[PDB]
């Protein structure tokens, strides 16, 4: 067998049946003869490869492949890479290097020290020594991806290395069944069941690896047992809770001062799935105040080394979120109260308010919506006025990167076609990832953008006002009409100057067969 | 006085006054109280910064100042720092990073790690120990980016330490002069010139460093008196040499037994300013034929390392190439003749012929124009249509990474106000970088792009034939209306469908006031 | 309090009280004012500094605390540091730096990119981005040594860093507990018992994670549950099991072809604690025979992700070796045999046979010595010819890396003040590391040096007939007197020429109150 037949059977064996890439000439003769099973979904640049395919991985819960090449074609995907490096996404990314006979002269397209490229934002990055050793590098590739704490790794692969024949030693790596499926030793479990069965006033807060591990469900029983109020981890980059269950209690601010004072009086406090904390404002004071210990659990070692405070436990989030809502007493105190609805922001004819926008996307969108957020300044009003009843239903840029949601929007809506993908993006925002609308046209992905059009990067000045910086340029962002960029990519495309425009353009997009983009008018911070 | 105030001094007395930045609240501390003196260019996506400041850079033959934010802005920037680091572009890159005390506990925003993050692309990498470090860091940032052989340079800085007092002493940054204007010494400058005095059948190779050095006019002085044959070394980022001197030979093939070749039965064969040799299709056979010995001057000792054959001498190639062309004899050779004119394709009243187009922009171009290339099928005929008589007249994406030629474009424009920048890119290329149009539009920058739109991957389409590989997917882009991406930025728009179009397009377009792209139906390969 | 208070405070909250270093200017602010309670061990090279500190960490099965240094320091530490990361060694790794206001001008005693240093041999490597964040780096770094798979880790610090206050939040650090004492999730579990209770003819294979661990006892359980051959993994870092036990089958050959022979016929591999697998010789073939399936369990990602074959669970060893050990059934099979004693060698009154040393060790030593073994061509038969009935009994390094024995026979001397330490060193190895044994005089360590002296590398010698490489230089060392040296660092000395003199000397050895150095003539090869 080739080197080629024998990694795309070692990808369909370990599930693999989609590759999301930008082609250059180091990836054709991957590329050639390319499987009748598999599928290939181009972008038109790299950050947009690596974003749809990152939606794809959060939303289906397991790996997805990307090809992409040489360094240009690797860095230009590396502002994603920083995102999926945060929301642990399992992403296998490939890239094509020059023919192994010209590396040493740096013919054009050399990816010169390549596995130190995506360095520090990949678990894993390697070049093969030799064209038979590609299969078992891609078979590391899949498993470093896939195991916890999940995240990228990179591979890189010399041109003429797929059609010399592989090792026919090679099939040992195709059916490998590799778990991280864990939890605590039963004597350490058993010390915290006790430690939650006999806290007076606990506290949950969540975080997005319950949302990928689907521990959601999970996480409500042991809320409910516990009769402990729920709120999610700062700066959050998924969903973990069902948003109007009673004991929801909302985003939690990104500061150590608020924080504290948010916890004040619980006294544990037991964090499941999240960073303590991904603060982002500098907001100095305590980590915790007296009377209140934290307990972690997170899939990732990095985490519970940096954590302020606390104890830890590394391990599984699925497991540790099943082992616990099931092992937890039911406490005889009453059930939170569920927080009230937000109140109706009033609203004129005029350009839209972003409490109007959300509050017309909740009464409007299905009940299985899901969201993305890439609109800065309006994440608080967001989290406030959308009911997310299911798991898998919000995305935000992990690492804060923008030119997230727009490509990841239509990798979300690929794995979930059944589901209506609304993206809310900010103006601003929408043009780091612009091309990627091409994506959505052309393979007929029925995402709805929702670009929400104040002129300005908002929440940029936002934080000029808390660092109190004036006299700072390039915040504003005039000049851009995204109905004729959707145009000119093939989306349907609708603008809403009010309200009433805002709700016939709703109407028409969730009633249409193909992915609808539409510019609301909103109101200048 | 605050780092702040001293950093923006030392750029001033360095000769820096801009600004390509995409802002964060990491860098609000660093742009807040913008000097007055000084301008902020902002474009919508860091690819797209840095690829303005590329263009600015080469063209202005003096570092540019970039500023991105934190890891993802880096990130979004590393493709176009691969095409930098091929050109050796002196680019001063500065990221923002969180404020020193949420450094450990990895804030969002935090660029963890983030020297390594732009490696293996830079020449030098480094975030400051203190705030105190940062201007004596941003002194070593200047002058890294500016020594020979110039390249990117990254300093990633804390918020707060543009606040914090400056040390006293880094006054003495302020004037410092660096100098690496260089060349060998007498009596191996003897030896050489001796060499070259006695060769019977010379040839002279010129690369990209020759134009950054303004090297161009000792070149053709030298041609002139060894009365030999000139080619432009492979894969060229720039033209070092009017392709209308009767000396002139062209682009040479980037292929090793091609080249060995072409020089077959010249002695003496000097490479100036060029690695040896960017090849890129694998062409396999000699380096050189019997009879052939080469000599390199390079301004990169990588360079000089890593060529597989010849002598090398590591110098300024401004310095040297004048010293050459000043001490060399007046061979009593003929002067070579002057290539012949090329023929006119034959051309219907439908799509374009790629001959047809550059036949036509160099019958109606002012003589002073400068090109830039990402039209990737058709860089042989672009070579030898239009004739570039000046220095800085032409520009490619040094490591083939596409998204460069667009923003470049704009950069070029705002370096040379008085000469009319002209773009010829891709259908598919455009897209990669199609945001940078905003700054054209919003600081009415007036570079002319023109799209060759034959709705495919030519060129990958082309490698697929050199390699025979079949059933390859990805190579088709349909469905793009580059009329409407231009109006979505504010840029005029036009299109051209055949001959007559073509013509009365570019006649309106330079004779416009602003930016204006015309999009040209060319022939599908 | 200082940020020197703070640490000290956290390191002895953390279970750290033994400082082992060889310190220099740069982390004398460090050292000042050295707590009463905390104690300093001296080595007198860095090499020496580490391995004593793995030999302690290894043994006593907690981190162990190293200063060293700068750049030279750590450098000269890094052949010790890739033994250690191949051994899973929890060693805390600190390293001074230059006063924060010299970095930026590289003044001596600069550690220049000092993150980057010791890469890639540490599991995480930082410097501090201000003086209040180090106890925060330092409980970064003592969690990620602790945390499975446990490794080395650095820490540099600018030493002006010492003196400053520290952050009155860093109170927090103090008692964090962290685990990762986890096993695989109860149905995927009970899936893998049934396997094995279903196994016709189990194999277990045991590595050094399992002593790390102290799961040989349940290793032992489980073995006599299943009825199980057990062999330890090839190249063997440590003793995972008693070697008279009925079960045990002795130390796997370090080859593919070799391995997937002996395992033939059986149905059912377990791994446990051990890479798959630690291949030294090249000896291609099949991973596994026909009929044979592989399930390994192992602390490391790294390790399950480049298994060439079977499936995995990433998994504490400690936690799942009692876990299997308690719920496999047990087996109806005859208990496997004990393998016959090895026979003696034919010896005469000359130079000793290595055989003849092993056996005579093995009837002098007390049952629970502890042996360090580096010499290299005598490893199979040191298996052989040793009862090691104890955990924490053998040590040989993990990398292959000369130099560990002589300073961590001293360690684990130090960790194992009741157990008569055994180091068997070769003459080429003895050299590496020898300025350790001052330490062993200096804090009157009572380990025994046996020094196999046949004037040659003579594994070296093997591996040259393997490849059948002649004329090779350098592998001869003649002309050293072990005694001389012992001497030198005031360590008492004997020689034995023969057995006579062996027997003589041991018992001079095993009655004497300090270390002693034993250089005996062994037959050459
Ligand atoms: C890749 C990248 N570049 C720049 C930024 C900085 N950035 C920027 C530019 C923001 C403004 C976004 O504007 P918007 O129109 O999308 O939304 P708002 O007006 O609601 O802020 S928020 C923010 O952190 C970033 N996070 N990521
Ligand atoms: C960042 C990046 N991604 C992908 C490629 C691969 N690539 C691609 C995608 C080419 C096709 C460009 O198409 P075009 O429409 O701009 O021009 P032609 O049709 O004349 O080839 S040529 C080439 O090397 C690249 N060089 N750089
Ligand atoms: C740091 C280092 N340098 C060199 C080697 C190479 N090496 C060397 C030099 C060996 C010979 C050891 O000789 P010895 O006297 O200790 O024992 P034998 O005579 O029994 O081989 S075995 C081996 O792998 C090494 N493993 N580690
Ligand atoms: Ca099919
Ligand atoms: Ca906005
Ligand atoms: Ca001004
Ligand atoms: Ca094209
Ligand atoms: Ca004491
Ligand atoms: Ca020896
Ligand atoms: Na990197
Ligand atoms: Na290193």
């Amino acid at each position: 067998a080739s080197v080629h037949g024998t990694t795309y059977e070692l990808l369909r064996r370990q599930g693999i049946d989609t590759v999301f890439g930008n082609p250059g000439s180091n990836e054709l003769p991957f590329l050639k003869d390319f499987p009748e099973d598999f599928r290939y979904i181009l972008a038109l640049q790299e950050a947009c490869v690596v974003g749809i395919a990152d939606g794809y991985a959060q939303a289906s819960r397991k790996p997805a492949f990307i090809n992409l090449h040489s360094a240009a074609g690797t860095g230009n995907a590396m502002g994603a890479l920083s995102n999926a490096w945060n929301s642990h996404s399992p992403l296998i990314v490939t890239a094509g290097q020059q023919t192994r006979a010209m590396i040493g002269v740096e013919a054009l397209l050399t990816n010169v020290d390549a596995a130190n490229l995506p360095r520090p934002l990949v678990k894993w990055s390697y070049e093969p020594a030799s064209a038979a050793e590609v299969p078992h590098a891609m078979s590391r590739a899949i498993h470093m991806a896939s195991m916890a704490p999940q995240g990228p790794v990179y591979l890189s692969v010399p041109y003429d290395d797929w059609d010399k024949d592989a090792d026919p030693q090679s099939h040992h790596l195709f059916d490998r069944h590799v778990s991280s499926s864990v939890r605590l030793n039963d004597q350490d479990l058993d010390i915290l069941v006790k430690a939650l069965n006999s806290a007076s006033n606990p506290a949950i807060v969540l975080g997005p690896d319950v949302d990928a591990a689907n521990a959601n469900a999970d996480c409500v029983m042991l809320a409910e047992r516990l009769k402990a109020p729920v709120w999610v981890a700062p700066s959050a980059p998924r969903c973990p809770f069902p948003t109007r269950h009673p004991c929801f209690r909302g985003l939690m601010p990104a500061g150590i001062a608020a924080i504290s004072q948010l916890l004040e009086g619980h006294d544990v406090v037991l964090v499941i799935g999240a960073p303590v904390f991904r603060y982002h404002q500098y907001d100095p004071g305590q980590y915790l105040k007296p009377g209140t210990r934290l307990i972690s659990v997170t899939c990732d070692p990095l985490e519970a080394a940096r954590a302020p405070m606390g104890d830890a436990i590394v391990a599984d989030i699925g497991a540790m979120a099943s082992a616990l809502a099931n092992l937890v007493e039911e406490s005889s105190r009453q059930l939170p109260t569920a927080a009230p609805e937000p109140a109706k922001v009033d609203q004129d004819a005029g350009r839209l308010h972003p409490e109007t926008v959300f509050d017309t996307l909740n009464d409007m969108a299905p009940e299985n919506a899901i969201y993305l957020n890439e609109s800065t300044s309006t994440t608080a009003q967001m989290w406030q006025r959308l009911n997310m009843r299911n798991p898998g239903s919000y995305y935000f840029c992990a690492a804060g990167g923008e030119g997230f949601a727009l490509p990841a929007a239509i990798g979300v809506q690929l794995a979930e076609p059944e589901r209506q993908v609304i993206a809310v993006i900010g103006d601003g925002s929408a043009n780091y990832s612009i091309s990627a609308l091409w994506t959505a046209a052309q393979y007929n992905i029925p995402t709805i953008f929702v670009i929400m059009n104040n002129g300005t990067y908002g929440a940029l000045r936002w934080f000029a006002g808390v660092l109190e910086a004036e006299n700072v340029p390039g915040l504003d962002v005039p000049g851009i009409d995204f109905r004729a960029l959707a145009k000119g990519y093939g989306v349907q495309a609708l603008k809403a100057d009010n309200l009433e425009q805002l709700k016939g353009s709703l109407q028409e997009a969730l009633s249409a067969k193909g992915p609808v983009l539409i510019e609301v008018s909103t109101v200048s911070p």
